[PDB]
């Protein structure tokens, strides 16, 4: 036994989830159905840093059914369904590295060990994955940061020091996933200093599935220092016009209703960001009766809110009368702990973007005489001291749609995994320097489209030649233009 | 030891504290029920009454039960559904000695009846402990009012002949057809309180001051009672306070429809086509929530009024029959019975999900359903069952069993509109004590109360209130401080 | 011959437009089929004060073949269609005294007209209706003020003092309307003093249209001053429900859109009054982007107003930042002189209402210093002298969607329109001091709904008998208790 | 060089709504309050063909100010309102060609005498424009096809029979728009056979507006046909993200309003083409209580319909049973002749789009026996000799909202504008062979929202300088990479 999670006896309610799962993912079943057979991943290591729920496990079953090797771990330690874990360990689907209520620590220990991989020639040697589905970067960020590492350690043949304390460059304290990482880092110093660099030679792609993920391949590749082709699938259309818009409009409200127990109707509920996210989570919230009052950066997404008719405000403006505050931005400390301290008695708080630091929960927890109480599993009310007001935070600010509930449903997910299959078998034909992030073809993600429109009973128009000639297109596509926005 | 504790039969004491926090936490918008407390917890209007309630036991009815407790009642409490009551909850009211409970999450039917006597059995300390009803009663859907009456003609029969009555010992009905299990249930707790006492149910209503009915379906019982001149006691319909029946069947469901089905159902429920049987107050809800996450909803109703108002509101108006076979879900609403039928749930596409809202899970034929010859069933998860039939080899996915799915699979409506519901049981349960002092007939509360209710939750949200100058007030001929709508209004 | 119109070559248009509009109107169309050989109204002299709309001609059009004698006016100035007046009278179809835009005195002399009727026998003689099809309740108004201005003029032998002064109590000038109905029954007091009383024996009854009518009929009840029996239409479930909800859910709109240029998304929109009529403002502004601010007196309809998502708030504390403020509560003075000076620059004010005194406008017209500019017909801009700021009002605060548009659609009218041929047809078939207000019952409301159903495609659902006695009803219905709020 | 309008007398009248709209206009007002003094098009000929509305009138206003000389006409025979065009011809900053109800002969002798400018140095001598604003192409394509025409008639000295036959190709009938244009430049060809190509020499570029003048512009430069620089403004996110779907949105329901006299709720109504203006004409549609029916060709479009709950079928499967019918596609023959013979009695069909060959309306007037009858100004009811069924057109399938009437409102056509001014500056600067199609940069389209915030009270939220380089953007934006769809 290799896997390392919750309880193997879970494997069948995980089975039995993921086929109910795989009926509406008609675009996974289809690339098993067509390439089972034919499987064009064979010979592929796939490691898999992305929160491992039944809908993933479909996703690492068509993988697997494609011929690829699987080693999987999740990128959020309360994000893992411990019975898609199981159903995948038992079917030797993939080796797990995967938990529901990881620490931080053992985060980035489970990322580590699902980079290992042992040579088929001996298991004498450790090698890398050829390929890597990335959900926020943080494989990608192992990767990059431990050849830094290997490549200071040479230099002065000691390790480097940025490693052994507790202290960033400006003497202020690392975060916790910093330390965790660096801990895991100097180990594999002293193990082996040439383990990152040597999975290079054999690394031939990384798939980044949200927008968090991407900005963070984006600021590598203007840096120069992309180490590996990257496909982007955020961007695809059948992917961030739909799961982070309506996957969102769903699985917000379901990550509310099981952490909140109040009624969402007639209170005003802020959302901070009107994104692909924000928009999704503001359409929820209205169709339960809720009055959404948005704050942007983006003077265009603001103007977009306020066509929506919603009221769109700096947080200091409305911090004390509403009551209850989504992140949705994928920035950081846009919830600080002065804020929580102005907000109403029983206020909630909520996150939705993928890292929890959007919120101040360090500054919370760790306020001078704080009280903290666990309201349920994941939900804890913390009460300041000097004016015995109470905040109550949804997972302690982990994106609340995975943490407080089961994430976006399978139709969606089919959708953006289906770009995920698509985006590993174009990196691993093209296998073989300034690497690049590019995203799928057009013909593509409309190819995903197409093979979801039978599960709702979608009957679409075929053109004309006349027709087709008129507006320029072929009569199978592709029917927009590169820079169409949908 | 502690009476409260050892004389309750609920799953799991260790639970209060979670009990106790959600309680505070639901106080927040619990304004109706907060202010009641503040306001009467000192003179305690309810002293000396017993009340005996079946209603779901939840944290808002903890918070509703705390009321009646604050307010000098001694109680006694079971949930009206087998699935519904919230363990923590019930350990709370447990724990403080608020009240003595009989309910657990998934009772079997046996033990449903079996709590529901319990709840209605009372001791007097005054009397040598001996056997009493209560004085009042809070009731969801009848059950409670329903072992009365039925017990009240079972000891009559009995009285005729000094014998059990044989409808009690035989498991078919008057057509020859098997019994429902709940009657099953209920007419072997009548036959062994024959045997304890044949006067108990008789004994109860020199005591018993009236009830109080929370649902549509509790409320229909009462009428029929009524227009056939038997019903026992006087009863106060609190369904139909606007402040009870325009806010909870309709804001309440549209959430807590979308929380039993995003429990019970994985599937997306943007693009699908759900069939809301109904366009009720409860309808409505549900298909206001159900297209704001984006789903197309198709309605059936016999209502050519709510049928048109379903069209206006751009929702296809279709009989089941023409859209059984082309739906993905389906919704029954009615409190009616046989509304989904087994021969519907044979044409049903591969995998279509089945679920109720209704007060009784006899909108869907599950006993049907469950005894179909060769049936085969898997539970998928909690309460989420999978049927497939034998000669087609096609599946339905019946979520809750058909009970009703918001407090089934999910926690119920949130506490914002439970308090507005519960304001109006707590008025109506001090009217009828304060009123101690053809023959029983039901009626509902006066407007000024109703719109008392509302008033106490308006600063929960932010609400400012315009107030009429005299001349306006003149103008449309009513007072300043209301009523402001004429007794026929709509809202 | 004897009818009062603009233009009697606009009846083309105006056939056209009633055949159009009864593809819809399938009610009424039904009545028509139904009713015509037997003509239950045969012989019957009816009066109507009604909006002349294209509809309200079919509801004419429907009376007429079904043997009623007909005369006509509108229940305001601005709301007669000419189109709609000319048809009836090129086909003989009833007398009609209306036309857009009359003046008030016209007003007052076209309903005193339509109210007098010439007996068959000797026409040499004046007599009134026997039955009134009324929209407000100035047929009514005239009818009672008449026989009370009778009384009093026979107690002193000469013309009552209130009915030539034009003050009255608080010595505040008296309402034009009140001016010149007092002119016109000073007119006939002079010309015959039993004029009004001499009406009362054949008098069989009025429908009343609306909430501000019935109102009227309450108040006069409660004081046992009722002379004649009344129906009241506007609260039969298929007319409240439906004319007064999703009729101004359109019609609101339209009327605001040919008044006001500006767009009405992302605007703060203030909805006075969340009755059956702001419920349907409310619904239609949201829906093409409007942030409606609601206000109320009501706490439960404050409460449903919340609970669909809208800022429920005072006048005083949105008057300076809101951009556009629609009255809908059939009281009076509810947006004064005083509001209107607060408001921002080009602020809109329209009124929905039945009567234009909810917005101050005698108020407003006569301030001193004060600047007016017609923008377009039927809206103008009031500059005040101090401030040099300005307000716009749409149709001098008569209700927007008769004024400036064409009112409600024929679907839900033809629901309203086939209450009052029912109601017609009962005070008729009917025909003692004290007099009552009564409606129709569910078993006629329930018929008005069934007429409908094929219009929009409908199939109901019937019972079985199991189902019918399980839930307490007959298989045709009713199907709700009296006391059901729908 | 004298204008030509239906009546300079309604001028007051448009300058009256022209400050009206200018409240919310305040992108322009904001560049006529910045470059009036330095007039940065000081000396530039501009000739517009775009729709001549209050709206229009600031932009003309605008360019104006800006000190540019302007000619111009519509870009549609329904869409002018003659007071806006009659303000431009008395504040005399504009000559202008455009009245409402033209006949297409009018139309391009107005698009040509707008293109037609008498030289800066001689009055007998004629030159062209420095700019063009156009919508539609029309401007564009007589440019175009007027160079065609001359370099053919030099080939073979003589009138090309393209531009005397009446028929082409395929042995069909030339649309009159066609057969108009061909015969004003015939003409040219006689009075001046290098008018067009003498322009090429002095055109610094066109700024198109709308999508299926984009569509053009992009055939002819995939081509290498395209003889002067061009800036597509449809594009920039302020114009399509906000004109196409919102504008739509209100102005859509103002011209069925105005044409359609049934109510929409209850209603199926089809929307063919679920794109930018598809999306807001359906969210409008469905906010005043319609059923929508969409169809596409684009699959990715009809999963989006699918995912706000509209039913997406082909026009056969819905043709006989919707009840209207709104074509949004850019496309043409989206409705034949066939599909309006099976639709339902008194169907209504309407058209959004750019031109009105989305219905073959042609087809319908020429159509053996088909009897017409005039409805109202612009809506018109056809009935088919074989049936007797009737289907009924608004404003003979023109776009909708400007033919039945007054297009978008202020604030969504400021937006437009103020790129369309940005754009005609950045052609107009660049002055100081293939030529290609650009959009303007996100600063600049970032930039025209920030002036439209304060319309709608909008307060936007500023980022700090550690979320600014954690986001990876400057604190005054751009804040989106140029893939982004919003
Ligand atoms: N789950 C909850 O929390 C909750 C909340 C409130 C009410 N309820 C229950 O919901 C049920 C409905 O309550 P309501 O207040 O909406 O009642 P209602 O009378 O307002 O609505 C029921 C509707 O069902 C229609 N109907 C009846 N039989 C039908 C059939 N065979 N096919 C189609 N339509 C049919 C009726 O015309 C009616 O409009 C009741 O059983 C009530 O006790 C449940
Ligand atoms: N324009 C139309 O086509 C049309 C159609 C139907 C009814 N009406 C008219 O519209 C008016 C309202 O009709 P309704 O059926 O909605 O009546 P309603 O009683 O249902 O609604 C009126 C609401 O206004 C509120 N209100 C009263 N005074 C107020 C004040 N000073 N400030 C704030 N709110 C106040 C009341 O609480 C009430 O809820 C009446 O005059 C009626 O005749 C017009």
């Amino acid at each position: 036994m290799e896997s390392r999670i919750k309880d193997i006896s879970l494997a069948e309610f995980g089975l039995q989830d993921m086929e109910i799962a795989k009926t509406d993912m008609m675009g996974l079943v289809e690339l098993q159905r067509k390439y089972r057979d034919s499987k064009p991943l064979k010979g592929a290591r796939i490691t898999g840093s992305l929160h491992l729920t039944i809908e993933t496990s479909v996703l690492v079953e068509t993988l697997y059914e494609l011929g690829a090797e699987i080693r999987w771990c999740s990128c959020n330690i309360y994000s893992t369904q411990d019975h898609a874990a199981a159903a995948l360990v038992k079917k030797n689907i993939a080796t797990v590295f995967a938990w529901k209520n990881e620490t931080i620590e053992d985060y980035w220990v489970c990322l580590n060990d699902a980079m290992t991989w042992r040579n088929p020639n001996d298991k004498d040697k450790i090698c890398g994955p050829n390929l890597i589905v990335d959900d926020g970067g943080d494989a990608t960020l192992i990767l990059h940061e431990g050849v830094k590492a290997e490549i200071e350690y040479e230099k002065y043949n000691k390790i480097p020091e940025y490693l052994e304390t507790e202290l960033d460059e400006n003497g202020k304290q690392l975060s916790m996933d910093l330390k965790c990482m660096y801990k895991v880092l100097k180990m594999e110093l002293l193990k082996n200093p040439f383990r990152w660099r040597g999975m290079l030679k054999d690394l031939y792609g990384v798939s980044e599935e949200t927008t968090t993920g991407v900005l963070r391949l984006k600021i590598m590749e203007s840096e120069g220092k992309l180490l590996l082709p990257a496909i982007n699938v955020n961007d695809s259309v059948t992917k961030s016009k739909f799961d982070n818009t309506y996957g969102c409009r769903q699985s917000l409200l379901h990550g509310l209703f099981n952490g909140c127990i109040q009624m969402l109707a007639g209170k005003k509920i802020v959302v901070l960001g009107y994104g692909e996210v924000g928009k999704g989570c503001a359409q929820g919230l209205s169709g339960v009766g809720a009055r959404v009052i948005v704050t942007e950066i983006d003077p265009i997404c603001a103007l977009q809110a306020s066509m929506e008719g919603y009221q769109v405000s700096v947080l200091e403006d409305v911090v004390s009368e509403a009551d209850i505050f989504i992140t949705a931005t994928g920035n950081k400390d846009v919830i600080t702990v002065e804020h929580m301290r102005k907000m109403k008695e029983n206020a909630y708080i909520a996150n939705i973007g993928h890292f929890d630091d959007e919120i101040d929960v360090y500054g919370l927890e760790n306020y001078p005489g704080i009280k903290v109480i666990e309201v349920k599993q994941n939900v804890h009310k913390f009460t300041f001291p000097d004016t015995q007001k109470s905040v109550i935070l949804l997972c302690k600010g982990r994106l609340v749609n995975l943490g407080c509930a089961t994430g976006h449903p399978p139709l969606v997910m089919s959708m953006s995994f289906t770009n995920q299959v698509l985006a590993q078998m174009d990196l691993w034909k093209s296998r073989e320097t300034r690497f690049f992030v590019k995203k799928l073809s057009k013909e593509l993600d409309e190819y995903v489209a197409r093979l979801h429109l039978d599960v709702l009973g979608i009957k679409l128009t075929k053109l004309t030649e006349t027709q087709a000639k008129y507006i320029n297109v072929s009569i199978n596509g592709p029917y927009k233009s590169e820079d169409y926005r949908y």
